């Protein structure tokens, strides 16, 4: 039930980028590549990197730019932010009509993790609310991206940097600047205390009825700022009136009120699942948009 | 953990739609050979149980419309292999990857890329579940969508997809056109047997908590396998075969613990339960993850 995007026009944008004795990913658009920064860095240098002092010493014949068999010719480079950004001779025919956008957390996206410039999976992840992701990125996978794809459109927002201690990931947009409060050095980071994506978890919830399962719906009603009181008592973001509207179709398919829906979500809150279980999980999955629910349903 | 799904970019580009009249669903284009379900050639009075043979002799090559794209692609012959649709094509799919038809066992996994008129809608990862089912998300319009697992540079396609039971799972078959399972292709109400849990990815899931530090539940025995299997079956528990066995190697190897050392940890955890405990941060077994996942994620 978990679904990615098509990942096909992406594949055939990511090359592989090497610096030294560092390799990593880079995505291929039109005659530029883009890449994590920190691929520059050595040892010593990755633990306080002065990264525009690292790169005006570089040279573009220090990169080395592999597409499958091929290598490209490097002919520029230029940071921005987190990201590098290297001119090359050709461009990638197989470039599709993309845009870069920078996502807010609770939206989703999916990721194509690539190692050596060869992508090995796909699969979708939300933009947590202390703006890490729970991703699956091994040694290797930095420059894999995020993206959506809208009709014939790839909007791509995310790229992959690091793992912090507690093993979820943290990364930037395509102009490189990072999602949260994440530095690009070599030191163990800790987020902010995670939130549940309220709105998420409501979406998915609609998405069991859809599939035959409410035994956790009730009679009972709430009101909005109630609800949201009990929500924050346990770490749920709170539901705006734009989250109800877009739970409407949700509403209008299923004939369950928005606030009938947060009136069963609040007593699965205070009581729990008691061995039950919701499209096969014992827990509340917020990882499901209002949007991903319905294309799906 | 998380389900991960294969790149789908090598079976995007083998993607077509097939028509017959107003019934459109998806194909399989490699080299110059198009792959459907046969029911592409049923009408609605015709579904309810099809005679194929009597409903193929009256087609013509000149009747079935695929389509690339908006491209017509001509067809230049047709024949029947049990429930799939060879449709013979002027042009050789030029994005043709690397590939094979392989038949998985029951417990495998493999990705989906669910298409609607040809185009990919998205990708997942499914299990073959041992009542030879798939707990999917297809909708009307999603058949001929394949499964398929990628080996280097070579796709083998598993599945190809025909309908959906009583219960809101899915069924479907090989790329040769023999069911999994004991279905048809009819609009006839059918059952699937009772579902029972896949053992064999139980065990690399227990083995997966093992390599991530997770090990309270090791103890000092072992088992036979006809002892675990026996009391497997009293669960709803898969029995292990052999190959089940073998496929468990790597994980094996890779912690130092036994493959009836495991089986006997699981057994002790299926008499008395978990006693308020998690692994991998989870009161419930996983059972849709092979060794082979457990593998990808963590080495
Ligand atoms: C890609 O280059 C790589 C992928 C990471 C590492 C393994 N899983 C992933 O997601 N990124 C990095 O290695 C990154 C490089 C720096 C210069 C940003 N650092 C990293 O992932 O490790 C962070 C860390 C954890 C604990 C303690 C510590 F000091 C640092």
């Amino acid at each position: 039930r978990k679904m990615a995007f098509p990942s096909g026009k992406v594949e055939g944008c990511m090359v592989q980028v090497t610096c030294g004795t560092t390799t990593l990913n880079g995505l291929w658009l039109d005659d530029v590549v883009y890449c994590p920064r920190h691929v520059i860095c050595t040892s010593e240098d990755m633990l306080n990197p002065n990264y525009e002092d690292l790169l005006i010493r570089k040279s573009n014949h220090n990169f080395l730019v592999q597409a499958g068999n091929v290598q490209l010719r490097v002919i520029g480079h230029s940071m921005q932010n987190c990201v590098l950004k290297l001119k090359v001779d050709t461009a990638n025919p197989k470039t599709p009509k993309y845009k870069f956008v920078r996502i807010q957390p609770g939206q989703t996206f999916s990721v194509l993790a690539c190692y050596n410039g060869s992508p090995s999976g796909v699969y979708q992840c939300a933009m947590r609310p202390n703006f890490t992701i729970k991703g699956s990125f091994l040694n290797g996978s930095c420059g894999s991206v995020g993206f959506n794809i809208d009709y014939d459109c790839v909007s791509f927002c995310y790229m992959h940097h690091m793992e912090l201690p507690t093993g979820v990931h943290a990364g930037t947009d395509l102009e490189g600047n990072f999602y949260g409060p994440f530095v690009d050095r070599q030191t163990a980071q800790a987020a902010g205390t995670d939130t549940t994506i309220t709105v998420n978890v409501l979406a998915w919830l609609y998405a069991a009825v859809i599939n035959g399962d409410r035994w956790f719906l009730n009679r009972f009603t709430t009101t909005l700022n109630d609800f949201n009181l009990v929500a924050m008592k346990y770490n749920y973001e709170p539901l705006t009136q734009d989250h109800v509207d877009i739970l409407g179709p949700l509403s209008a398919q299923t004939g369950i009120a928005v606030l009938d829906m947060c009136a069963s979500l609040k007593e699965l809150l205070q009581n729990g699942m008691n061995g039950r279980t919701i499209l096969g999980s014992a827990l509340l999955e917020d990882e499901f948009t209002p949007f991903d629910v319905v294309r799906q349903c």
